[PDB]
């Protein structure tokens, strides 16, 4: 396994056609996940699975300009589970990235970050055992 949290190069940041996967499992009474493709010190993109906010499991997605959080996008629909196998596939289009886990989609998430040749790294942090992280152009 990787050891968390994991940094991940993305050399010459993002484009789209490119996708990048992390496998891994979460550990049992999860309490957060979350993915952050950073443009140096901003967040580009924040993914960010919430196993327990008021008792709900809800994913929040937000960017960090500047170290301001902006607006949060919520989504309820949510595809993990304490103690299981997980895919995050994030592949990169044109206007958004998209997101699916477990080979269903879950998500998009508009470019409010526009260089994302500069969005150069990737990191992994909360409730996880880590198995691999990577990325292709496909
Ligand atoms: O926006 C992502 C960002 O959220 C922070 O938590 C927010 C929280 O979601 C919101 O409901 C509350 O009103 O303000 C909090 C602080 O901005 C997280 O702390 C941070 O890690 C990100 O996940």
């Amino acid at each position: 396994p990787l050891i968390v949290p994991y940094n991940l190069p993305l050399p010459g940041g993002v484009v789209p056609r490119m996708l990048i996967t992390i496998l891994g499992t979460v550990k049992p009474n999860a309490n957060r996940i979350a993915l952050d493709f950073q443009r140096g010190n901003d967040v580009a993109f924040h993914f960010n699975p919430r196993f327990n906010e008021n008792n709900r499991r809800v994913i929040v997605c937000n960017t960090k300009l500047d170290n301001n959080w902006g607006r949060e996008e919520r989504q309820s629909v949510f595809p993990f589970e304490s103690g299981k196998p997980f895919k995050i596939q994030v592949l990169v289009e044109p206007d958004h990235f998209k997101v699916a886990v477990n080979d269903a989609h879950l998500l998009q998430y508009n470019h409010r970050v526009k260089k994302l040749n500069e969005i150069s790294k990737l990191g992994i942090s909360g409730d996880i055992d880590l198995t691999s992280a990577s990325y292709t152009m496909i």
